[PDB]
């Protein structure tokens, strides 16, 4: 333990993130207790134990992801920290999904998921976002001012999800309401919804989306994925609906976020945003990953006792990486709390630890943020804040849920 | 068509169940149209098709469970009738379980699942479950008045299904909560509930179950379910998953609304109770379930074009099967309207008629029937209704929400 940060802090507590983000607390344990005990004694929310340790060094993260065998995700999932009301049941579920299973059978699904990843996949989807990126910012930009999460961040994850896919045109609302709900979690502004009913529906879709493609094959991946390899490989049609479910809530509000916070840090650091409109450089939407960490933090559970980082950590127990803290790790980044869109290197771990789950959709989503914020700075390169970004409840989920913007830069209806 | 029922009254709409099981119409039908089509122009709630063939003889509900070949349950589910609100979504995916489930799946799973219900499997539970219905209605006595469904109707199929599969006595108050919630359905008293999270939790509970029972096995049903016979044949851990949500529904309000309804009968008819209470006659069981039909309907889906009762149904109708009628067809039972405990032969279709889906849990239900009708008989034998029995708001399920009873038959408090 450390004198400077009492061992019942609790990181993870979506209160305490709601206001802020723990950064002077994660940058205090880098200097002083690199691994740290967080003690929940009256047991954590989901998964009933008395605390999990904190990993808040780049290393050591980069570490924890690259050693799967001993630091597995589907004991407790990849989320951190869950509600009082949380079940064990429900959280012992999660490894239905890829992000929340270990091998062999994580094994077997990431390698026919990532036919669906590769640059052709992706860079087929391109002229198509670009063209939907130019349209979000042009409608958004003809109302003055709104709500940029609702009217600029929103819509294109979903978009680059429903055209992966080959998603119908008249399909798209139902399966970005089912999305939308899924994630749900703690906010009291979405605590009317359903997050299993939505994510039913969404299988069940998929599936017959399956049944349909294997009839009626598609450019999409959807074809590549179902359809046997050499070796009989293929996803199962409920294996693709547990995929469908997969992406629906890895991409959705996780690039949401990048771009929101992205705009937020432009609108802080208008030299930044200038050069951006100016060079549109390549190595922005890295920085934007980085400056956003969407995932705070993802844990795994240790499968037998190990060291790490010279503690002991034993079977059984939560070891949870802050990619908040590592991302701003002295030791690594040369002044971290610069935003700096030229930034190079920058080994970030806003995708994960290079390892088993590292983000399958990385590039398509650095593609994303490219394509919008390209948009914004073509449609309404004077936008600027009118209001504070209101953040989400959420102990682990970097989230913006409204930001007020004045588009025209003005106060102009246009 | 036929003058007396216009095309456009819906047999199995919610509102007019709630008021009453449509018992005259189903009658007329028998008489004069006895394969009728019921037009729903601007569609049916979750299926969305126009309309549904309704079965109201004896013999052809017999005809139709009999032909799994060509009368499926896969395409639509055997639930005949959804809310507006219900998604195709949520309808297509009822096949997750056994009922809805059609060749070879269905045929691999119920072979093995009917290890669980041998007589030996079942007469091994019926010592604990007399001890638990003859508390059941002491604890009842004891209150002198109070609501007869949730003091003495609901416990006992509960505890029928925990004794069953070996439920923790620290886990069954979860396990029935979670039950209750599965079948929420659509009345005004139930729509705060989560139907969706309660069986995904379930599911997981049982998973969880199944590999403990692997490691340790039991003398309950679990172990036999998933030990792999002579061929390599059993359960794996999640179709023990959806084998639980399925018992968690079709063993709950169905026998809870036997009894609750036999009651009503005997206190419709008080000879019948004279003659239970002193012979305590074998037959009483299925006149009970013949009397209550718990099911109402259930329906299949014509998997071709096929000719029932002189009738052509097209590939993809939905035809659906009215027990609520066949249990009272004139030409199969002497004087229908009467209750009468000694009735034999009693060839009633309150279990399906023989098939392929016949209810696998039938001499369970029976036995909960026997004992807890033996229960009331011995410590309350004086009951008397103080209220009208409260209908559910189903279209397909005849039940029961309350019925305020007079245990003591005079007032007492004791
Ligand atoms: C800026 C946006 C995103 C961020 C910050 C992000 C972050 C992450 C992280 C932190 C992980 C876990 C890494 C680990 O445990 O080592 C992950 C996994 C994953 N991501 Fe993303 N992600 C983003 C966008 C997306 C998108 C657009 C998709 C696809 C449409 C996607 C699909 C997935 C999948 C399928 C996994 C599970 C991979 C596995 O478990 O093997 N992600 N992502
Ligand atoms: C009085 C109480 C009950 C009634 C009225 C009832 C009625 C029915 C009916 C009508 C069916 C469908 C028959 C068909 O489609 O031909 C069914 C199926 C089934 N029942 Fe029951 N049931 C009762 C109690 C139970 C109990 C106690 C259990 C077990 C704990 C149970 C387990 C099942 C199962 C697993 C099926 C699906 C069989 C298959 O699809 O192959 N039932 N029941
Ligand atoms: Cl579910």
């Amino acid at each position: 333990p450390t004198p400077n940060i009492p061992s019942d802090f609790d990181f993870l507590d979506a209160t305490l993130n709601l206001e802020r983000l723990p950064v002077e607390e994660l940058a205090e344990l880098r200097k002083s207790e690199p691994i740290h005990w967080v003690d929940v004694p009256g047991g954590t929310g989901g998964f009933g134990d008395k605390g999990y340790w904190l990993v808040t060094k780049h290393a050591d993260v980069k570490e924890v992801s690259r050693r799967s065998d001993v630091f597995g995700s589907s004991p407790d999932g990849a989320i951190p920290v869950w509600p009082q009301d949380m079940t064990r049941e429900a959280v012992d579920l999660q490894r239905a999904v890829l992000l929340n299973m270990d091998a062999p059978q994580h094994t077997r699904l990431r390698k026919i998921i990532s036919r669906g990843f590769t640059p052709r996949a992706i860079g087929r989807l391109e002229d198509e976002l670009r063209s939907r990126a130019q349209k979000i910012a042009q409608t958004a930009a003809a109302q003055g001012a709104g709500d940029f999460v609702e009217q600029v961040s929103c819509e294109l994850p979903l978009q680059a999800i429903a055209e992966l896919l080959g998603v119908p045109q008249d399909d798209r609302d139902k399966l970005f309401r089912w999305s939308n709900e899924m994630t749900a979690g703690e906010d009291p502004e979405y605590a009317d919804v359903d997050p299993a009913m939505s994510s039913f529906e969404l299988i069940s879709y998929a599936m017959k989306m399956a049944e349909e493609r294997a009839v009626n094959p598609t450019e999409d991946i959807v074809t590549k994925l179902i359809e046997a390899d050499i070796d009989g490989e293929k996803l199962s049609d409920d294996e693709f609906g547990f995929f469908v479910v997969m992406l629906a809530v890895a991409g959705n509000e996780t690039t949401r976020n990048s771009i929101t916070h992205g705009m937020i840090a432009f609108a802080q650091n208008p030299d930044q945003w200038e050069l951006y409109k100016k060079e549109r450089p390549e190595t922005a939407a890295d920085e934007i990953v980085r400056w956003a960490t969407p995932v705070s933090a993802f844990q795994r559970t240790a499968l037998e006792d190990v060291e790490l980082g010279g503690v002991q950590i034993k079977k059984g127990q939560r070891v949870v990486m802050s990619y908040r803290s590592a991302n701003f790790d002295e030791e690594v980044f040369e002044d971290p709390h610069t935003f700096n869109i030229l930034r190079s290197p920058n080994p970030h771990v806003g995708f994960g630890g290079t390892g088993a789950h590292y983000c399958i959709g990385a590039n398509l989503a650095r593609m994303t943020i490219n394509l919008i914020f390209n948009a914004i700075a073509d449609n309404m390169p004077d936008l600027k804040p009118i209001g504070a970004p209101e953040r989400l409840k959420s102990g682990w989920l970097n989230g913006i849920k409204h930001w007020q913007v004045d588009y025209t830069g003005a106060g102009k209806a246009s």
